[PDB]
């Protein structure tokens, strides 16, 4: 049987699987974030992507699409007819919640919406361009991936074409507001049930906690320093998937190494759906040293107690 | 920015878009005919070709390609493996519907296939040649350019060659039987739906209708006036590709111009996606001088009330 492994990364080597950053610390649940579904960096032990998730950074919260309304009521806004994140047209009726990438959370996302026109003009050898600031509001019934249209709006009102196709490369927030980052979007709206999302995921043991990997991302405006807690990195989703290890109990016993001794500064259950948890009475950053990493000890069930930290 | 201008160009003077012959006259549209969704001669007023347009008057309606089959169960049948207008293979992942300029409705279109050998014979400096009389059904299963395919039909029975490449220059209708000029035929076959489409058009505005540039095509036999109307005419949508100029609103108002006055003797509206309507009660030939001509007078908003004409 192929051995389960963790590549062999320190936290500076760590990527965000929500937001497409850095991992600035790890940091444990508070005590009212009991359960979490996000449906971005969600990827099984044995390696079955899930949710919305796929293996590039420059996919995550990203999406692609063509401009096919120019609003009047408010000529900020602009309805987009979204693909896939390789330009192909999305079948609402393949088993996932939306397609591959688009966010996972309430907010008002802050990007760039690029947009290349798709044939040259005579006397012109290459296409035409223009680009602006734009938001994605998550949490509104215009928040449709899955029924293939999302809306945006720019702050600009006459530069981008209707029929044009656009590519967003997602920043930040535009600011606080509606941002939730454990509430799912409706992806198909209101009257439609969200479908093939990854599961919930919980502390099923007193006294354990999630633990995030935590990215703070830039806010275009405002007074805040937003949070995007992932279950695993990056790295960890496209290593799992390039393996496919079976897995051989339901907890991974995962051990924080730090080099210099070789000795565990602390250790985590590695749970099979793919997220940990930790025994700790508090929910703060996980302050380690820059050269300690995880690493994969032994399979062991889910009544393994751990020592806290 | 650009300004967008049209041609100066009479009716006597405007190329048929849907089949390759002049302009008649102009005319509303039937109380019966609310949409409709055109192929050939179909431009954005910013010069994006649609559908199956393509530049040419010799292309509308034509084709090119190899004769692969002669039928026995009716010796007046063959199969045509089409090609681009240019002799190129046609790539079917090509994002278009069909190969450019391809008939877009359903009729039994009648004209010539021209038959020029691909090598001489020795003896011969030249290649040998046939012609003749053809139909070409476009309503039924065996229509399918999409898929590389037309089946054609002749009066006589063995003068095409199998393995030698032909031209159809159109000419008209054979009969009047399954023609409607507004069905759009399936390209693909009944499989597959149409892909990459121009849009449908429509009136969105009580007491307007579509104006059409309209040609009587030749029929062959029987009893008819059939008439092809199209949405802009050929030399509109050459300029406006030529042109690429920005639109700056949806609508268009162009004044049809009296040059002995310098009067507007009615206006239409020009919408973005390449297609006119006017504020009329009655569907019938719109009678203009022969020396008047449609000027581009200025950008306005879908809710502009027309005056009647």
């Amino acid at each position: 049987t192929k051995p389960f492994t963790l590549p062999i990364l320190t936290l500076g080597e760590l990527s965000n699987s929500r937001f497409p950053v850095s991992i600035d610390q790890m940091y444990t649940s508070p005590n009212e974030i009991i359960s979490v579904q996000c449906q971005n960096g969600r990827c099984t032990l044995d390696g079955e992507l899930q949710g919305t998730t796929q293996l590039q950074v420059s996919g995550i919260c990203a999406f692609k699409g063509e401009v096919t309304a120019h609003l009047h009521d408010n000529d900020h806004l602009y309805n987009v007819t979204i693909t896939n994140l390789n330009g192909s047209p999305f079948d609402p009726s393949e088993d996932i919640p939306a397609p591959l990438g688009v966010p996972d959370f309430q907010g008002r996302v802050f990007g760039i919406i690029s947009q290349r026109d798709k044939h040259n003009s005579p006397g012109h050898n290459e296409p035409a361009n223009r680009g602006h600031d734009a938001v994605v509001p998550t949490y509104t019934a215009q928040y449709t991936p899955k029924l293939g249209q999302i809306q945006i709006g720019t702050w600009q009102t006459d530069d981008l074409t209707v029929n044009q196709p656009v590519k967003f490369t997602p920043v930040g927030l535009n600011d606080t507001e509606h941002f939730n980052q454990w509430v799912v979007p409706r992806y198909a709206g209101a009257l439609n049930l969200n479908t093939n999302l990854a599961p919930s995921v919980a502390p099923v043991f007193p006294g354990e906690r999630l633990l995030f990997f935590r990215s703070y991302i830039p806010l275009k405006g405002g007074y805040g320093n937003p949070a995007i807690d992932c279950l695993l990195p990056q790295e960890w989703v496209q290593h799992f998937y390039q393996e496919a290890a079976p897995s051989m109990s339901e907890v991974a016993l995962v051990r924080y190494i730090n080099p210099d001794t070789g000795r565990a500064l602390f250790e985590a259950k590695l749970h099979r759906a793919g997220f940990m948890t930790v025994s700790s009475n508090t929910s703060a950053p996980v302050v380690v040293p820059a050269n300690g990493y995880f690493r994969f000890d032994s399979w062991v069930n889910q009544f393994y107690s751990l020592a806290p930290m």
